[PDB]
Formats: C-alpha cells, structure tokens, sequence
C-alpha cells in the first residue's frame, strides 16, 4: 500500500520517517493511525486543519492538509513551498513552530504546535472593538515576529488577523507562511490588506508593515476593511477613516500613521517601530 514520504527541512524535530504506532501494512494512512483526530479548526480552498493528539506521545498539534491530490509539478512545489517558508523563518517566540511535514497520496501534510484561537476568531468572539490594552501586545509581538522575517530578506505577504493565532498570557504568533518569499513566486495577497505599492508591482519588506496597520486598524476599530473601489483607496491616502479612527488613542494614531504611509520608501520598518516609546518591552 502507499506510504508516506518526509518532506525535509532544516529545523524539524525527528528526521525520522515514521513514528513506531505506524504500521505500513494497514490501508489507513499514517495521518490516521499516527493521530488522534479531535476536531476540525478550519477549513477552506487551503484544505482543512484539524486539532489532533498524536498517538505516539499524546501531545496536542495542529495538522494542515490539502483539499485535493498534487495537480502536478507545479502545483506540488507551490504547496511544499510553505514547507520551505517555514524552513527560513526558522524558530522564534513569535512565529508558528512547524514540527514536521510529509506527503502521502499527493496530500501534503504540515504538523505544527497547536496555537490558540486566530485574532480573527477572538474578534469574532467578542464582538466588538478590542481594547486598546490588548491591541498593543498583539501589534508588538506581530512585529517582533515580521522584524525577524524581514531581518532575512522574507516578506510574509499576507497579514492579517486570519494568520495571527493567540498564545498563552496575551502573546501570539505570525502564522501562515504560504504566502511568504524571500528576496532576491509571488502569488495572489488578499487586497484588503494588500499596501498600495504592490499593485505596481513593488514588493518589499515595507508591504507587510502595511497589512499589519489594516489589521490593527481593523480589530481596534471593528470595521471591515474593503475589497476595492473608493473604500479601498480612502484607507491608501495616508490618512485614517475620521469614522472609525475616534475612541483610539493618540498614541496608537500616530503608530498607524507611520505604518500606513503610501510611499513603501517613507514607511517605518519593523525595527523603526519596535524601538518607539509606545512598543516598550
Ligand atoms: C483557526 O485556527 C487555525 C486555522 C488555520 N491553521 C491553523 C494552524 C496552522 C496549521 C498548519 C500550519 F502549517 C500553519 N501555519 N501557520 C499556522 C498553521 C494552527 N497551528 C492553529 O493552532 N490554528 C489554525
């Protein structure tokens, strides 16, 4: 019967193919028998994540799979490009630890740490602004994570409070590389965080400090950012919604101005950032 081939990156915790539970003879795959499934964490055209504890050590993972089998070359190496992501952001407090990846049936298999709820669902979840307080412990360890991307030449390219998950004590990780490049491809970003100059083909570091304002801007304020048209340019002119802008503070203003400048030339960066008064320790 088929078996499962390891898809290798630096980094991973067990360059070992299978785990001993794994019987190859079996028709179950060694997602199945290597895993105690739990429940389903979201789902979509990226296939679907399920909270899983392993049946080799009983600890809690999160494991992404792919909806269909490898259309072909090119769509394989597009889906084992996360894979590789993750190999070059490497291992940070702020970002999402990829345990081990492997491939069976054409579906690619990524086992990561289990993560709290993404800053999309805790919105959800409370149904209103998000208070100030915790909106700086996400911004700052956002941007710890993106000033370590962007430190390699990595631009994440796709921000946004889907791909934010939450840790214990407040904190949480950038998550989602599959979107990720590295300086030096490129597939299609979600245009309500998209920054202005990649529309003009720009692609830069300074891109992702600008999703990261929309998503700050967007769980602060409670407003759904738009897909194009008027709305889409009023919130690429350097200014803030007037609207939605009040109840913020005027120190988290002036931090959304600078990271929604339009000109990727003039924007702050990650570490410009990280060393403001407002983003202390
Ligand atoms: C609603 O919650 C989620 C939605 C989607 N995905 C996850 C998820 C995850 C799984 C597999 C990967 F390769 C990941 N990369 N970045 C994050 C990844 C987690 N770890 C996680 O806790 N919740 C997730």
């Amino acid at each position: 019967a088929l078996q499962p081939r390891r898809v290798s990156f630096r980094g991973e915790a067990s360059e070992t193919l299978q785990s001993p539970g794994y019987d190859p003879s079996r028709p179950e795959s060694f997602f199945q028998q290597s895993f105690q499934r739990l429940s389903r964490l979201g789902h979509g055209s990226y296939g679907e994540v399920f909270k899983v504890r392993s049946k080799e050590d009983g600890r809690l993972y999160a494991v992404k799979r792919s909806m269909s089998p490898f259309r072909g070359p090119k769509d394989r190496a597009r889906k084992l490009a996360e894979v590789g992501s993750h190999e070059k952001v490497g291992q940070h407090p702020c970002c999402v630890r990829l345990e081990q990846a492997w491939e069976e049936g054409g579906i690619l298999y990524l086992q990561t740490e289990l993560c709290g709820p993404s800053l999309q669902q805790h919105c959800e979840a409370w149904g209103a602004s998000l208070p100030e307080a915790q909106v700086w412990g996400y911004l700052r360890d956002t941007l710890l994570a993106l000033a370590h991307l962007h430190s390699q030449g990595l631009v994440h390219l796709d921000v946004k409070p889907a791909n934010i998950f939450l840790g214990p004590r407040g904190r949480c990780k950038l998550g989602d590389f599959g979107l990720l490049v590295e300086l030096g491809e490129v597939q299609e970003g979600d245009p309500r965080y998209m920054a202005p100059e990649l529309l003009q083909g720009s692609y830069g570091t300074a891109a992702d400090v600008f999703s990261l304002g929309l998503t700050i801007l967007e769980v602060a304020c409670n407003m759904e950012l738009p897909h194009g048209g008027e709305g889409w340019q009023q919130l690429r002119q350097g200014y803030l919604p007037p609207e939605f802008t009040a109840g913020l503070s005027s120190e988290l203003r002036s931090v959304l101005v600078m990271m929604l400048e339009p000109d990727p030339k003039l924007r702050a960066t990650a570490e410009a950032l990280l060393a403001l008064p407002v983003l202390r320790q």
